[PDB]
């Protein structure tokens, strides 16, 4: 009976290895085995509906990247929006930002801090997805009720547009990341993105290995569930200024230290200064004054500057060898190198400038982001660098930086509304911006908050007009334009599936019903 | 609880309820139960729900509107972004069952307006909007107070606390369900709720066909149960009664004599019962259109009529002397009486029993054929009035004459009755009415006493329109669409939300953090 136990195990391990050899995974590094995955499984395998959508999303993005084109979309609020988006956009984005103000699982709104319960964004995914599935059924019923020659004038909308959803930073430790991933897969996510900030928190990043572990945790949970779920890695290193801890050597090139040995450690100072009553913007001015005085820099620059100013001969020679031996090495090894080339230990204190929470100062910018992107690359299907402004030159630089090492790496891009597409750009450049970016390998792009803003705008316009000219505003600003533009929803009973469900009930009750919603005198006959 | 007193606590709480019920809020309200009965259903942890504050405010608003023959008007709200923009211009909010069905089922399974979502659905939407209203109200107080008085003049001063009126459908089941649903609504934030005289299980949008009503007494019971639960909880919650009688053609049962004048019967004694025909047709394989035609022409042959009309018809056609006289006396003695009693009158006046069978035309579910219309609706509304704070009749068109006819009908009996009106997008407004009348329709209806009016589905359609428009343009000219169609009209009309970090409360929470950290 444990005979079978082992055979069942081996056969399922074999099935997983076969799956893993599929082209979906050719750019994917797994730091675990099929045996380890399968032994985490139970005996009731499930093929999740979302898996179909993950596979669909993969083919789309593969297609786009190969043709150096882009799929682009925006953050969707709710099902009405998603049924209209489905006409023109081939993917759907679910935004953590929009969810915080609009869809917290506990109904408590607030700013974008990822401090809603973590059910929030997965629930919204299920919200939209379940609606997509419904309208898909609705439409198949309507199309199949007439012969194919009479279908040319019927809508043929693809409602099954793959959803990509915000996973924030994973909402806790690695086991939270896996449970969160699990939720997403069962709710309908085709893909999720996870960013290298620290939860509960200038932005604060986590060490490179910690985000890598997050990505591995996502993949592992997907593997356990048999899902082709896409994982998108986002880095906030472009504008980040802080780092939670310093134990990852791949980070050491971007950790800023104090080069001023006169200074008392910042935390000790701020602590003492808070006792003395002193507070508010005066503590903040102390911190700023201290930081300025500290002449922050990387260890490598600190070594080069010390070389430039000290008693040494052949200064260009010492520098080039220090670079040759120390760059991209841990700080502990860079120090040993420097001591042996300089005959002394130069002064460099990266603990002194730490914040009240113990965060290290980070040299953020495009370089930092590229360094992180390259390390994340084999653990994610696409990479995304959060952008301060829509800067094409910077987008080119990040793309080149990543592609110099991973030329096939799919990129994602945030076309953000926090920008001002007016002062940032003239009109014809705006019209081509997505297409130009697509050339660089940005194959999936999105406006995080367009759902928020379109809703805000129409609601303010209509409510205002409504309160001034009454019912006339409805005809003029809503219903007549719906009619002229042949919007779906204007015949709202049909759109909502009234016919679909009448036909359902008639099927169970002998082909007729005394209480058919769309019979007799529905007032939708007032609409052509 | 210690005994010895127990009665004392009971009798002091009873007095408090009696004092409460004497407030002018209740001057038109009939309660068929006592304060003693209500208090003895309570526990020992009384709660004043936040929704009660909103109910009192809504009441104050509607009193003012009706007394001045003006109206508050609003529309169905989808989600919090919408409600923060509505708040600037509209002093109430509507939460729609229709919209909830397509966009907010508690189980995420959408569908047409049949109230077949879990009944948690519309209360959850009420809470969704209300928790957001509360939040933005907090956000704004912090923002305004953070500067001194003399420089708040330009700051936003939006009233986010707009009272919510919510859709209770038919009550989602029996009276114990109605009370549990009412309880939810009250704890979620409702200032008022509406409930209609349809049967659950068959419930339709008012502008769908196939509507089945319940007896007048059953809807009365629903309304009393709502009030009882509000009374148990100490809320001033408004209750709005909706009747679907204007277009309904069916009735769930005929037990209530107040319905009898509107129930259609067969006058053809040659016919077998319709259902028996249907059963035989089905039992031998007939279905679909073939089955429907059997029903259709059976109904034609049956010459459907009310019993009163059948009596008049029989007088007109029979051997009688002084036919105007018997008609006079019949109408008089039979009006508003049960069918049983009206039959007895007709037998006495005519000397024989005329043929009349309203069982015979019943549907396969056992529903009766109803003679719907404005008269049927006025009858129901007049009966509902002592049990609700406003009345609403669904109509097929935005028709001023019928709206007036309904108002006159109700006010003939209850001159001070608040009315509500559905400004329905199920109407094609362009064909139903000229633009110059559209602009005055609300004001004109308010003169009749329509003091609360609402566009049920404007949330749906506004979102649908701007979404189709933007997604289309976006798909063709990319980010240019975003600057043109969204961002710059936003900046131009000074929409709140354009500064999205601030609008969302970033400053509010930042200041919270600073407070609990330093
Ligand atoms: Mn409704």
């Amino acid at each position: 009976n444990p005979d079978i136990e082992d055979e069942l195990f081996q056969k399922e391990v074999e099935a997983v290895k076969t799956w893993w050899s599929d082209s979906r995974w050719r750019q994917t590094k797994r730091p675990f085995t099929a045996e380890q995955i399968v032994s985490k499984r139970g005996y009731l395998p499930i093929d999740y509906a979302s898996n179909t959508q993950a596979k669909k999303l993969w083919k789309i993005l593969e297609h786009r990247f190969e043709n150096r084109d882009a799929s682009y979309t925006y953050g969707c609020l709710e099902p009405t929006m998603v049924t209209q988006m489905a006409k023109y956009l081939d993917t759907v984005y679910v935004s953590g930002w929009q969810s915080s103000s609009t869809a917290s699982a506990s109904d408590e709104p607030g700013p974008d801090l990822a401090d809603y319960p973590y059910t929030t964004v997965p629930n919204k995914v299920g919200h939209l997805f379940m609606a997509q599935l419904f309208h898909d059924r609705k439409q198949r019923q309507e199309r199949l009720s007439v012969p194919k020659e009479q279908r040319a004038n019927l809508l043929n909308i693809d409602y099954l547009r793959p959803i990509v959803a915000d996973a924030d930073t994973g909402h806790g430790g690695l086991t939270a990341v896996m449970k969160l991933t699990k939720l997403f897969i069962e709710k309908g996510a085709a893909g999720i993105h996870i960013e290298d900030q620290a939860p509960g928190t200038g932005k604060v990043l986590v060490p490179i290995q910690e985000h890598i572990n997050r990505l591995v945790a996502i993949r592992a949970q997907a593997d356990i569930m048999g899902s082709d779920l896409l994982a998108i890695a986002r880095t906030d290193a472009e504008a980040a200024t802080l780092l939670s801890t310093n134990i990852d050597p791949r980070d050491h090139a971007f950790i800023l230290g104090s080069t001023n040995s006169t200074l008392k450690p910042l935390n000790d100072l701020m602590i003492a200064a808070e006792a003395t009553g002193k507070s508010g913007a005066e503590l903040q001015r102390i911190e700023d004054e201290w930081l300025a005085k500290a002449n922050l820099s990387s260890f490598d620059d600190a070594v080069a500057a010390a070389i430039d100013a000290g008693s040494f001969s052949d200064k260009a020679g010492i520098k080039q060898e220090y670079t040759s031996r120390a760059k991209g090495k841990s700080n502990f090894e860079a120090r040993a190198v420097a001591r042996q080339l300089l005959g002394r230990d130069i002064f460099f204190d990266w603990d002194a400038p730490r914040t009240r929470e113990g965060y290290f100062r980070l040299k953020g910018g495009c370089d930092c982001a590229v360094n992180r992107a390259i390390a994340y690359a084999p653990y994610c299907d696409a990479i995304w660098m959060e952008s301060k402004l829509p800067d094409f030159a910077q987008a080119e630089q990040f793309a080149q930086g990543v592609h110099a090492v991973w030329p096939e790496k799919k990129l994602a891009y945030n076309l953000s509304p926090s920008f001002n597409w007016k002062t940032a750009m003239p009109r014809d450049e705006q019209e081509t911006y997505i297409r130009r970016l697509a050339k660089l390998g940005y194959c999936w792009q999105f406006i995080t908050l367009a759902g928020l803003h379109t809703t805000a705008l129409i609601s303010d316009q209509f409510a205002k007009a409504y309160s001034t000219v009454g019912m006339r505003a409805y005809g003029e600003l809503v219903q007549e334009p719906e009619m002229d533009q042949k919007v779906d929803v204007v015949k709202h009973q049909k759109w909502s599936g009234a016919t679909y469900v009448d036909e359902l009930q008639k099927m169970v009750t002998g082909g007729i019903s005394s209480t058919a919603a769309m019979g007799a005198g529905v007032t939708e006959d007032q609409f052509k």
